[PDB]
């Protein structure tokens, strides 16, 4: 299917998939929601909510919803370990 530099390094295969692409996830690496199922957002999906919502301050899921946390009654917010993490370059060269 979709091969080479330009596009999706993978084809159309995988029972899961993305959120906001809605192709496929490389691994569950990809960030899911802890309380929705269905949410799921890759590294490529959550950063850009990291930055709009808050690179320094909190980040809510990056769908827009402010998911709660599973039996918490407080939305989850990446920390600036992770931040990092999913980002892998603070720098927008
Ligand atoms: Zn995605
Ligand atoms: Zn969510």
């Amino acid at each position: 299917g979709s091969s080479g530099s330009s596009g999706s390094p993978m084809a159309n295969s995988g029972p899961l998939c993305c959120t906001i692409c809605h192709e496929r996830l490389e691994d569950t690496h990809f960030v899911q929601c802890p309380s929705v199922p269905s949410h799921k957002f890759c590294f490529p999906c959550s950063r850009e909510s990291i930055k709009a919502q808050g690179a320094t301050g909190e980040v809510y899921c990056p769908s827009g919803e402010k998911c709660p946390l599973v039996g918490s009654n407080v939305p989850w917010a990446f920390m600036q370990g992770e931040i990092a993490t999913i980002l892998s370059g603070p720098s927008s060269g």
